[PDB]
This record gives structure tokens, sequence and C-alpha cells, in this order.
């Protein structure tokens, strides 16, 4: 019910071995069922406000949420979590229908809270974890090698501290994109540095509310590529303990889910968004990835 | 107060009679309230009332429509001020009759006698009269806007493509504001001006509608006069306004199905931001939409902000009948009174 | 330097001759140099030289000095860039005739094929006979711009009244672009309509001079065609081509001080520009943000500076010559 699992197939760039079926809820490959389905000619701005919409409702209510983008590289897990810019300087990021989740998210948050008229505060936060080491991609002036040093908090028990993670506000919407940019820059130095990367990387991205005094945080997760490990086996397990109320979930198994355990468990809204080839090659893989959704939470056919 | 809703049935259609339909809807100016009956063929006694702030019948014309909706909005605007008016409503029951009208066949009548014209031609033929009329030293511009499947398009500009479409920008000056990059505004020196700049949108809008899908029924469009006012006397005060007037013909209630699940989450915001405004809430989401974002500026503000609320008689329409007359219940709920 | 400064010369006119005046000026094309007389008997042998790119005397014709200047800039237009070419110098030097040109007397010729037309028209014309050659599919759009006494109008809007002023903003979109709010941009689909479009501004324009005194010699004239072009994957290229004829380079007396100032500052942008220098002062006039999404980049960019022969204008001649020189400094040959 909290814990929404949707899948997204995307565009191909000819033999399509998939198919998807929004009002039935199904994608066919082999046939699974899911909360949401979306086939290639799906659009930014449709995923955006079924799967996100809701979820920033209930973190404007001062609520803890986290959206997971799952699946292998090539199937649009940047695209859909970060997007791309229009040709041509065309588009503000604001109005770009090529922009993914971040943006929108982002560009949501001062649109409601401006709309609201009470004086509110905006922060943000990105971290890689990357062979179960955390680095600030937000961090001006530490090296792209610093980890970062995380430990249980003494004051919350669903909660642990990133001691000194850069949280930076963002006074209002515009200045949001040089803070990402710089973040970009950053994690193009990380990747260089060690074993090309980017698909090895998990990416916490963060936007914390402050309203003036209820608080809601959104998390959003670019998990690495789904191909074949730990941190993504863990995250199926907490999600499945998460679906049936199994007891003592295993959290502290990964980096990634004890940084997210206050979230994953709390008064919550969690979704994940399963991408997918249509591709001939890519088979066993969409398979694993429709497995692993399924894993997740399991939704027989209809 | 400033915000009135006011409902119009259309008389019935070939389509309706054809097929055998009876009246459902009952229209009382009176005790301004429209009733329903929602039993269908079974039930002759199930009904629905709502009151509003008027009420049209269907042998209502587009004089009374003008002279009750319009004229005390106009007054306003020529004072100075920015408003807005909609038509809000199913395909086919009266958007386009009642803002735009329409030519009465076998000529006769010019355009400005016409008793088929609607509130745009009404309108301008008035603000050149009036202003004329006390020596004004003025100016007018007009703008037409249609928002469609979510991006901006100009229907007055005589050289450029149907398919151009325009950028929205934030007003720097104004939180707001907005500017719609490259959106003519232009400057209409009398009636007859007006008339020409319009056959000509028309001619515009014909062709982009054979180009792209369900295009009437699916766009907003927003016409916009701005008015320059300087009153001169000698010996006497100089008075300096500038007035502002949206028309706006919504795209149809009836409700790809993203292209139709786009329209209506627009009208959904619309409908939020008039309860908003009514119940003087303090969060009304104007940046939830395009359209509210782009008539913020009128809708915020001091104003005079009317809907009108367009319905079918017809039985077989009576899902779609409801649905309007919720959503306008819903924008300003006025209580029944007892019978 | 993709920065060309040329400079040139008119010849001698009519009333010159009337004003039984002497002709003090010289132009070495071969070396690109101009030379002027500057003691008017005082030396008589006393003589001023500077070099350019290139340098056209009074014998230059209009297709000479399009093909030398417009061509090559025109090309880089077309392949996506965006370009700037300025006249600059004193009034009656020969700015609208380089820009404008004129009408052949008769009803010889038709301006497509008039030799007196200037740089405008056969840049026009030669825009749509090469990119509908080109085959490919294209738009053209056309706006032109006034600036006088740092407030902005628009010549071809037919029905605003010439004294409408324009406010102006930074483009979000871009670092180096701006939005005028309100300034048409008249989309032309051939040669023909260009002609009355321009004719309409034509008028807008005299009937504005009417008005505020001055004007023609106090203001600049920004003239901008847009054109997109589509591609094969399959892509847009804009490019883009800005025309501005300078106010009068001599120099109430409030305005003047003015022009003086962005004249002074698009000077500074220029030099700053051919030799590098880090923060380029584009923000310090109305003019200079507006160019500056012609100026950044790669892009061609020319000045034409005009100058009289005659002696009556020696004054006004040196300044010329000397912002010019200013402006990109080049050194003279043996
Ligand atoms: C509309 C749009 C979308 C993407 C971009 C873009 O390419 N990037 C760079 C990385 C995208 N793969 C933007 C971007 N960068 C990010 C960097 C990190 Cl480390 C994490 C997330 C992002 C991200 O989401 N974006 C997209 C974006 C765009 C505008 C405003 C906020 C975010 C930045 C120029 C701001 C630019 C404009
Ligand atoms: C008395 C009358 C009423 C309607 C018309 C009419 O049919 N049209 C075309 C649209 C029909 N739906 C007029 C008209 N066209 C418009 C075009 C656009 Cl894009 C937007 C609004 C209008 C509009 O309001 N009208 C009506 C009108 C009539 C006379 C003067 C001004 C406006 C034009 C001939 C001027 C003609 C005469
Ligand atoms: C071959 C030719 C050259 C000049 C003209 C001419 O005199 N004008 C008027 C302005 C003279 N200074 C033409 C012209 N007008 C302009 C008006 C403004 Cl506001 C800015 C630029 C021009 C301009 O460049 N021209 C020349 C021209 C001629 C034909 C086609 C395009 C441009 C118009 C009749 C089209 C006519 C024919
Ligand atoms: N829904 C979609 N619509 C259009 N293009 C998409 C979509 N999803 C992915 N893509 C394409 O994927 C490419 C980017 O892949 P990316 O998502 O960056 O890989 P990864 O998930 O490994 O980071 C882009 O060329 C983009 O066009
Ligand atoms: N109140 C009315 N009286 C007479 N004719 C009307 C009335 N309302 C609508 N019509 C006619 O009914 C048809 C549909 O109305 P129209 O306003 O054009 O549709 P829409 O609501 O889609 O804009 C048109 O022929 C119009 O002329
Ligand atoms: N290179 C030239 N060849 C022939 N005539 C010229 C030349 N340059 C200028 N003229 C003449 O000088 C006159 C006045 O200068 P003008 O062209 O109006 O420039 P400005 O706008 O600076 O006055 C024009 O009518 C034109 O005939
Ligand atoms: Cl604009
Ligand atoms: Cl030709
Ligand atoms: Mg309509």
């Amino acid at each position: 019910k909290n814990i929404q699992v949707v899948v997204r197939c995307r565009p191909f760039n000819a033999h399509s071995i998939v198919e998807c079926d929004p009002v039935r809820k199904e994608v066919s490959v082999k046939t699974y069922t899911f909360d949401m389905v979306f086939g290639a000619s799906t659009k930014q701005i449709d995923v955006y406000r079924s799967v996100v919409c809701p979820i920033l409702d209930e973190v404007i209510m001062g609520y803890n949420c986290t959206i997971f983008a799952y699946g292998q590289t090539g199937t649009g897990k940047t695209f859909t979590m970060e997007g791309e810019r229009s040709p041509n300087e065309e588009y503000t990021w604001e109005e770009d229908p090529l922009a993914g989740i971040i943006p929108r998210t982002l560009h949501q948050i001062f649109e409601k809270l401006t709309d609201n008229g009470t004086e509110f505060s905006v922060k943000v936060s990105l971290l890689e974890i990357y062979n179960e080491e955390l680095f600030d991609l937000l961090n001006p002036s530490s090296d792209v090698s610093e980890r970062l040093q995380m430990f249980d908090d003494p004051r919350n028990k669903r909660g642990v501290i990133i001691k000194g993670l850069e949280e930076i506000t963002v006074h209002n919407k515009d200045e949001v994109y040089q803070i990402l940019e710089k973040g970009a820059a950053k994690r193009t130095t990380a990747a260089t540095l060690m074993n090309a990367y980017s698909s090895r990387s998990h990416s916490v991205f963060s936007v914390t509310i402050h309203m003036k005094v209820k608080i809601g945080k959104l998390n959003l997760v670019d998990l690495a590529g789904s191909e074949n490990n730990q941190s993504l086996l863990t995250l199926g397990r907490v999600i499945t303990a998460l679906v049936e109320r199994t007891p003592h979930v295993p959290y502290r198994e990964s980096k990634l889910t004890r940084i997210l355990q206050d979230s994953l468990g709390g008064r919550t809204r969690t979704s994940i968004i399963a991408t997918i080839s249509p591709a001939s090659l890519n088979l066993e893989e969409t398979l694993s990835t429709l497995e692993y959704a399924h894993r997740a939470k399991n939704i027989l056919n209809k």
C-alpha cells in the first residue's frame, strides 16, 4: 500500500521483446503485475505526476519518503531520475519536457511552498555509495577520495549520522542548478579516479523541508547497475520484510539500508521504479529486473 | 462576492432531437436554481438542485448574458483593473457561442448589431464606444493564446507557423506575472481592425485544428484585451489607468487519455484556485498548472472573476451535466434555500 | 582574429565641390592603408596613416563590400553561428548607404538586381536563394530594434505607437541572451515579404524621426535575421545575423553624452575581444547586452568604419579612424 512498485520500459535506439499494458498494469516479455506500468512512448511528465507527485504531498505533510530507480545500465535509470536538456537551449530546465524526477521535484517544492505563503527552508545533499563507502558529491573543498564516517545516532534509533555530509541550502529554485552542476563535475572526477564507476555507484539525493515546524524529507535513489550486488541484495530483502511485516528487518547488512532505515520504516511511502530495455540482447537482464521487482512486492497476475 | 458563478443552459440540438432525448434540466432564474432529474426513464421523482449567482435557461439571449455578467466587469476593467471570465463545461454546450457568438444567416445585421454576437465582439465594440465617448486618450491591445497538450501557441501572429511553440518565463519585476516570449499583442485602433484581426485568427485556428488532434475541445483559449487610458480635463485631474480583461474558453470538461488526463488536471487546479479565493484560504495553488500560472496576475490582486458554466438540457448528457454543476458548485458553494 | 575591421571612404559628392572643398584622404587597398592629410597647409606635407584588414576607397562598389565583408560571414551564420556586422562613423559618411543602399534612378532594375543595394537587401536575397537552393527546410525571422536615448523601440511592429518603449530582461535559458519583451519577430516566407516589411518600417522610422529630434543620427539601429535550419539523426541548426547601424560618431547635449557612452563601451568590448581581457564589459550598455549573444562564441564579427574624404570633415574623420584602430590595433608596413 505504502510501497508501490512500478515498471517503466524505455524506447529503443527493430526487434521488440517486451510489452506493457497500463490499464491492466502488466508487463509481458512471461508476465508480471505491478502497481503501475509505463511503455516506451511514456513521458517524463507522466512518470512524475503518477509515481512522484502523490509521494511529495506526503513529504509536504512532514513525512519522510524514498523513491528508488532500479535496473541495468541502458534502461533509463539516469534518464528517469535526472533527465536531459532539450536541444538548442530552447527550454529552461523547469520547463524542459526531457527533465527527470530530481529537477521536477525541486521545481514542484518551490511551486507548492510558494503558493502556501508560509516560511519554508529547502536543503539538499548528495552522496555516493561505492564499494560500501560513502562519498560527499556536494562538498566543494574535499578531495574526491575522502570517505565519510557514519555511526548510529544517540538521539535517533531509527537513525545514523553521516559525519560532515554537506547539506546545501537552496534559497530559491534558480540556485538549484548551480548546486547540482558542481555535484555533477565532482562526480565526474570521482568516476575517472575510481574504476570507471558510474555503473557501480549508488546515488542518494536528499531534499529536506522545514515548514514554519513540520519537516518533510525525500530521498531519490539511483542504484548501481543490477546486472551481475550486496547493497542490491540487501535492499530487496528490506523491501520484502516491509511488504509483509516479517520482524527484524535486516537494515544493518548494507550502507544503503542503514542510511535509509529511518525512512524505510516510519509512517512513509516508498516506491521503486524498475527500468527495462525492449531490445533483443537485454533479455536475461529484463527478467532479473522483473523478478527482482516481483520479489520486492509479489503481485499475482489477473 | 467578487467571484460570480453562473450557469447557462442551451436549447436542444438536432442530435438530441433525432435521438429522442428528453429534457432533464430545469432553470429558475428568479430563485437562481438549477434542477436536474437524476432518475432516468424509470424514476421521475429524483432531483438534484443547485443554486448559483445567476442561472440562464435555454431561451436566454446573448445580450442578457452580456448585461448581467459582463457589464459590471467591464466597468471595473475601464476603472483600471485586470479581470477574468471563463466559459466552462462539456464540448458542444455553448462555450464558443457564449464567448464568440455567431453570424446571423441571410445577412441583415452588422456584427455590431447582431443579436447572436457573443461576449468578445460586444466587449470590444463597447470598449471603443465608451472611451471614444468620454474623450479618454486610449489604446487597445489584443492577444490570443491557445494552451494545447501542455504547449503555448499564438493565434494572432499572422506570419508564424501554426506549429510554433512559445516559452513561458517568470516576470522578473513581478512574482505573479509571467512573460510568454514572442506572444503578439496587437494594437487595434478601431472596431474594424479588431474584426479583421480576429477574422484572420479564426482562419489560423482552423488551420491548426486540421493539423492537431481534437483541437477545440482539447485547448484552453485565452483572449486578452489590455487598455491604456489617459483621461485629461483642462483645470482638473489627469488620470492614467491600465485595464485588462481575459476571456477564457476552457477545454471540454468531459472526462491519448494522457491528453484527456492532463486537461482534466488543469481544470481541477483552476477549480481549487477558485474555491480557495472564494473561501479566502491562504493556499491558492496558482503554480500547479500553466493556465492558472498564466492567469495568476489577474486572479490574484483586486478583481472580479466570473465563471459561466454551460450545460445541455438533454437526458443523454446526464453524467457530464452533473459533473459540470458539481464543479461549479464546488467552486462557489451556495446553500440551497428552502422551497 | 575573427574580428575584422575595415574602412570605407565614400566619394567626394556634389555639395562638397559646391563647398569648394579639398579631398584629404587616400586609401591603399593593396597595402590595406588609409592616410589623411592632416595639416591644411600648416604643413600640407603632413600625413596620418592607418592599417586595417581591408580598406575600400571612393571607387568601391556595393557588391565589393558585400563580397569581401558579408559573404564569409553569411557562410558562418548558415553553419549555425551568430554574427554581427556594424557600420560605424560620422553622419553622412555612408552608413545608411552601406547598410541599406539606395534605389536606382529610373526603375532601371529590381531591388534584387539593383547595383546600388546595400548590405541588408543583398543579405536577405542571398539567404533565401542559398537555403532554397540547399533544398532543406528552413524559416527566417526578422526584427528591427532602435536604441534611442537608452530606450528600446520596435520599428517593425505596424500597429504600435512609435513612442512605445520596450523592456529588456536576461534570458534565463542561457548566459548571453536577452529578452526584449514585445519585440516583434516577423516570420518571412520569401524575398517579396521582406520588401513590404522594410518599407513599412521605413515610414514608421520616418514618422518617428518627425517626433523625437535627432533620431537616425542619434540612434543605434539593430536589424536581426534569425534562421532555423532542419538537418539529419534529425537536428535544427540556428543561425543569427545582426546588422547594426550605429549612431553618429560626431561628439540637448544629454543624449549626446550618452550615445558616446555606449559607442565608447562598444569600443571597450571590441578591444577586450581582440586582445583577450578576462572580463568583457557587455553589461555596461543596452547595446552590448543585446549584442552579447553574437559577440561571444565562435563568431565572425566585422566593423565597417565609414569616412568622408573632404577637408570640412577632418576632425570627425580622424576620430573615426582612431576609433577603429583603437578597437583593433594593427601596425603599419614599411
Ligand atoms: C533539464 C535538464 C536536465 C538535465 C541536465 C543535466 O544534464 N545535468 C547534469 C547531469 C545530468 N545527467 C543537471 C543535473 N545534474 C545532476 C548531477 C547530479 Cl550529481 C545528480 C543529479 C543531477 C540532476 O538531476 N541534474 C538534472 C537537473 C537539472 C536542472 C535542475 C536540477 C537537476 C545539471 C546541469 C544541473 C540539464 C538540464
Ligand atoms: C456577429 C458575429 C459573431 C461571430 C462571428 C464569427 O463567426 N467569427 C469567427 C469565429 C466563429 N466562431 C468572428 C470571431 N472570430 C474569432 C476568432 C478567434 Cl481566434 C477568437 C475569437 C473570435 C471571435 O470572438 N469572433 C466573434 C467576433 C465578431 C465580430 C467582431 C469581433 C469578434 C470573426 C469573423 C471576427 C461573426 C459575426
Ligand atoms: C534596392 C533598394 C535599396 C534601398 C531602397 C530603400 O530606399 N528602402 C527604404 C530605406 C532607404 N534608406 C528600402 C529599405 N528600407 C529599410 C528600412 C529600415 Cl527601417 C531598415 C532597413 C531598410 C533597408 O535596408 N531597405 C533597403 C532594402 C531594399 C529592398 C529589400 C530589402 C531592403 C525599402 C523600400 C524596402 C529601395 C530599393
Ligand atoms: N523513457 C525514455 N525516453 C527516451 N529516451 C530514454 C528513456 N529512457 C532511457 N532513454 C535513453 O537512454 C539514454 C541514457 O541512458 P541512461 O539512462 O543514462 O543509462 P544509465 O541508466 O545506465 O545511467 C538516453 O539516450 C535516452 O534517450
Ligand atoms: N444558448 C445557445 N443558443 C443557441 N445556440 C447555441 C447555444 N449554445 C450553443 N449553441 C450552438 O450549439 C453548437 C455548439 O456550441 P459551441 O459553443 O459552438 O460548442 P463548444 O461548447 O464546444 O464551444 C454551436 O452550433 C452553437 O452555435
Ligand atoms: N560609397 C558611396 N558611393 C556613392 N554614394 C555614397 C557612398 N557613401 C555615401 N554615399 C552618399 O551619401 C549620401 C548621404 O550619406 P548616407 O548614405 O545617408 O549615410 P548617413 O545615414 O550616415 O547619412 C547618400 O545619399 C549616398 O548617396
Ligand atoms: Cl516577448
Ligand atoms: Cl530569385
Ligand atoms: Mg469551445
